[PDB]
């Protein structure tokens, strides 16, 4: 998969507009995820207590986590494709250390894709949604890859 400079412009002026309230989208995303897929909330030993979205919201901890997650995406986003040293230190850790199946990545995309529709109404439409959607997905084969080189099956 390669993405045209067109889909990574449109990828990258999304992303300014996640820079700008990063604690926010980070706090969001997470909670999206753990709502639609709760089997996810259970690899987090800080979190997993966490019954509810009220609980969710008020958890400093889980706001600054999100901030962590976004902080690295947003540092491979910006590589353009790129991203194979950015890549290594975050598939050595989510497959040797936390067991992240590539099944849950699939399933923060499709969160992050949420949170950026109610975050932004007016401005994420169909063809910015196409290009995040490829450029999510093209994170998504090249971490399998390094599963793989790692020797594990994602
Ligand atoms: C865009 C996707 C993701 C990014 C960029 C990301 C990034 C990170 C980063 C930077 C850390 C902290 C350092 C580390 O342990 O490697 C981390 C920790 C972690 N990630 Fe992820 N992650 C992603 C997706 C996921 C998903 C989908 C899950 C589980 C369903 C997951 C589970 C964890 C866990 C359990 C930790 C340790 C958390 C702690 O207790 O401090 N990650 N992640």
């Amino acid at each position: 998969m390669v993405l045209s400079e067109g889909e990574w412009q449109l990828v990258l002026h999304v992303w300014a507009k996640v820079e700008a309230d990063v604690a926010g989208h980070g706090q969001d995303i997470l909670i999206r995820l753990f709502k639609s897929h709760p089997e996810t909330l259970e690899k987090f030993d800080r979190f997993k207590h966490l019954k509810t979205e009220a609980e969710m919201k008020a958890s400093e901890d889980l706001k600054k986590h999100g901030v962590t997650v976004l902080t690295a995406l947003g540092a491979i986003l910006k590589k353009k494709g790129h991203h194979e040293a950015e890549l290594k230190p975050l598939a050595q850790s989510h497959a040797t250390k936390h067991k992240i199946p590539i099944k849950y990545l699939e399933f923060i995309s499709e969160a992050i894709i949420h949170v950026l529709h109610s975050r932004h109404p007016g401005n994420f439409g169909a063809d910015a949604q196409g290009a995040m959607n490829k450029a999510l997905e093209l994170f998504r084969k090249d971490i399998a890859a390094k599963y793989k080189e790692l020797g594990y099956q994602g």
